[PDB]
């Protein structure tokens, strides 16, 4: 089934690349109806980044949650 | 840069999982303006599958080519 290829990929993608900043915590994310948005940083490092005034790691990557457009 | 996260993922995804059928050849694919469609099989195994009358591996997974929707 093709949706499971997509899901297992998104599963893996999420697991194998942690927060770009603290490098252990998994990333923050959310659902945009159609897509899964994986934020670069976990939530703690994100808020922290704002307190320290560093926006280098701010951003996200959206993934279509289905196999078909 | 967030588009490069997407591109390098799509790069990897394409490289590490070959034709579901012959298991060595890389998959057939094409661009759908917005998305990259990775077909399950290379083109040779695909046409062959039709000649032998087996549609088990027919299908594709679409990937948004950008980091942002
Ligand atoms: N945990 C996080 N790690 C890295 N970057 C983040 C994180 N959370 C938010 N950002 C970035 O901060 C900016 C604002 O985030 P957010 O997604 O809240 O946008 P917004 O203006 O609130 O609109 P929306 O509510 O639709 O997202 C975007 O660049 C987002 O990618
Ligand atoms: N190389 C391939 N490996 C596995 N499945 C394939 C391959 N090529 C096509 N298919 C599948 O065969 C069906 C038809 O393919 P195709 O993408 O040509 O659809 P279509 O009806 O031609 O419309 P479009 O031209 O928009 O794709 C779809 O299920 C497609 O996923
Ligand atoms: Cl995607
Ligand atoms: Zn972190
Ligand atoms: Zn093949």
């Amino acid at each position: 089934d093709d949706d499971d290829k997509k899901t297992n990929w998104l599963k893996r993608i999420y697991r194998v690349r942690p927060c770009v900043k603290c490098k252990v915590a998994p990333r923050d994310w959310k659902v945009k109806n159609k897509h899964l948005r994986i934020f670069n940083m976990c939530k703690t490092c994100f808020n922290n980044s704002i307190d320290i005034g560093d926006d280098t790691y701010h951003g996200h990557v959206d993934w279509l949650m289905y196999a078909d457009s």
